[PDB]
């Protein structure tokens, strides 16, 4: 029920507990006044202080002159802050307006064409996204629609994504959640607690090349259709070979706990755990912060799932790019395919009630 | 908890609201009578399983090494989470199996209604299984399993999630508040209210179906708002669609939530004026809904809105007078039904050797 900080040298949202709920939204920018956009900026920074502290947005939900809509749309009243964290990042579009092309981040790469790619261009990029994360999906999704009244004419809504619950781990000292291929998935990931490897993984340095992005960090996301029924007809063997541990504790092939450390030898070749392996990508480490998805049925008779992969990194050149190329021979290939993704620059933290959103870098 | 899968009645009706909705209608792909039995036994030995918080059949591993696992392992580590799992037969599956003739006069089928947009893909079913948990990975893998389960047999027509409350962060006793910002559930039939269920909810065997006594009828819309356009109404034209103040949900000139309603001061259009019992000859249902919000339609705009789901003792004396008489709601200015179907939702499974649907198949 408790609120998490919104304020610090990083945003919240990446190192944070991972909550239950997910509501990601990207936008596209339609205004092209640099000022327009600022105050837009500051207002929305207004916006999510009040939320994240279970508060209404503006002059409230009610309680106002009778003649005009409410400031808030009402539906979070009475909930708590549920642990709501509001993360912004910009997409590499943004760059192109608003005077902004030569402070695009050297980290904040392209990405290439994957092998086995299928990603549909209407729920890929993005100028800008917000990440709701929440206990409580009514706070999630309340949050979104709010920020997105706010911006109307200078913002709208590119693609949305809903997690109905979470598939990732920065708290090891908690039960690891599965997936829905019945797999935990976050055991090996980096703690929210692990300043070191924080430091060392995920957040931009000032020495990597752009000041304005000191404390911040760059996030992929991929939209990845699940092949349930494939999956569903594979063996139990053949679903602990496709990871490389075992599909009820979570240990490593041949050892017993969760958390004893894998020896990536006795793993098969294209096992998904040997691949992705920070000793088999040059030290490359991620922080994985996923939600599963499910949007209906596929129209054949099938419930539709997925995982929407969120990955936090240093660099995108350094974090994401080699592991999933290392990952062209997974074995975990034949049951997935990725239909959407997407870059973000994640800027620094807002330091205090005076700051705001983007401010180091407008 | 638990909540208790036999009884007289099917769990998920009377019992507790849950925070959570999955809910999926089946269509049925066999002819063979024996086979759909056979399918119902199997289904009903799995849902005592799944209720219980076990896992289905032999287990999600620790089986034969060759063998896909009998249950696909993703509620491993979960509570039980309240879960009820309740089935329902639509009208179309009577044209199969030879039971034409047991199709039930109360089950209905609705007339058009204005302004109704059906998508026929996200319409009827022959049967449905609503699956209610406060953790929805719990309802997705009740739906996941039973559906896996049958292959071959059913398929998956249409699947819909949904929320309502989160419980650990929001007491029990406080009305949930819909995506419109207005508690939704004050004047309804309470599970404690014994012979309010048994005059409107439960089917009695006089009434003309003796197969049915003890089950009940259910009504599904999907209905969306248009949330956008609801936002930029002022907050006495929101008050006035609905008779109710917004924050305390007060009836017009009252002051506190449950405070009875005096429906000569709301508007003649006002929702709860044409929806309330004494508008519609003493017509009183169960409402036990939930909201959805599916992700953003093409436009930008937010897929979001209420799967009602209503039961009754008879769908031409509960929802049918009473959606007839909102031919002119001023709230059908901002919502749309965009799916709909019915079912006979059966009697309760006695006991261990009862199954699902004996006492229609014998
Ligand atoms: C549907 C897609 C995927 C599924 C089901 C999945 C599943 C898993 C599972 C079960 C683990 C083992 C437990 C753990 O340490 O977390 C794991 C580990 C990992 N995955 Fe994935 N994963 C998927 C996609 C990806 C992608 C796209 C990437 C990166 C490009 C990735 C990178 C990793 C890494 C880095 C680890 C930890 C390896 C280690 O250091 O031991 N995964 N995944
Ligand atoms: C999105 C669609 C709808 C919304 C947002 C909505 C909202 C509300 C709200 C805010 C109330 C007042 C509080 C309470 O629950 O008592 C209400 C009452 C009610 N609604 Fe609706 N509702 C919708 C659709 C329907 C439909 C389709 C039906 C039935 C056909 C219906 C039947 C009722 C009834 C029977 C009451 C209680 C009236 C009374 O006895 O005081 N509603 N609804």
């Amino acid at each position: 029920g408790s609120a998490v900080p919104f304020h610090g040298a990083h945003q919240a949202g990446i190192a944070t507990p991972v909550q239950d709920r997910l509501h990601f939204a990207a936008f596209d920018v339609t205004t092209e006044d640099r000022a327009a956009f600022v105050a837009l900026l500051k207002e929305w920074t207004a916006a999510a202080r009040r939320l994240t502290a279970g508060h209404a947005v503006g002059e409230g939900a009610y309680g106002g002159l009778p003649e005009a809509p409410p400031d808030d749309t009402g539906e979070a009243l009475g909930l708590k802050p549920s642990r709501l964290t509001l993360t912004i990042g910009f997409g590499p579009s943004l760059f192109t307006r608003f005077g902004l092309a030569d402070l695009r981040p050297e980290a904040l790469a392209d990405l290439p064409k994957f092998p086995g790619d299928n990603l549909d261009r209407a729920r890929s990029g993005g100028d800008l996204c917000v990440q709701a994360c929440a206990d409580d999906p009514q706070v999630a999704v309340h949050a979104i629609r709010n920020l997105a009244r706010i911006g109307f004419g200078k913002v709208v809504v590119r693609w949305s994504q809903l997690g109905f619950g979470k598939t990732s781990s920065t708290t090891p000292d908690k039960q690891t959640p599965r997936n829905l291929l019945g797999f935990k998935d976050g055991t090996r990931n980096i703690a929210g607690t692990e300043k070191d490897r924080l430091d060392r993984f995920v957040w931009a340095a000032e020495k990597d090349g752009t000041p304005w992005m000191t404390g911040g960090s760059y996030l992929v996301a991929r939209r990845i259709r699940m092949h349930i029924e494939t999956w569903d007809r594979a063996s139990l063997q053949e679903q602990e070979d496709v990871f490389g541990r075992d599909k009820g504790e979570g240990a490593p092939v041949g050892k017993a706990k969760e958390r004893d450390e894998p020896f990536l030898k006795a793993m098969k070749p294209d096992a998904h755990v040997r691949l992705a392996h920070p000793d088999s990508n040059g030290g490359a480490t991620l922080l994985r912060r996923g939600y599963s998805f499910t949007d209906g049925t596929d129209g054949l008779g099938r419930l539709d799932a997925g995982l929407f992969f969120l990955a936090y990194q240093r660099d995108i050149r350094t974090g994401f790019v080699p592991v999933q190329r290392n990952l062209a021979t997974d074995a975990l290939n034949e049951f997935i395919q990725h239909v959407g993704s997407a870059v973000f620059a994640v800027p620094p933290g807002v330091r205090d009630a005076d700051d705001w959103w983007g401010s180091t870098l407008f």
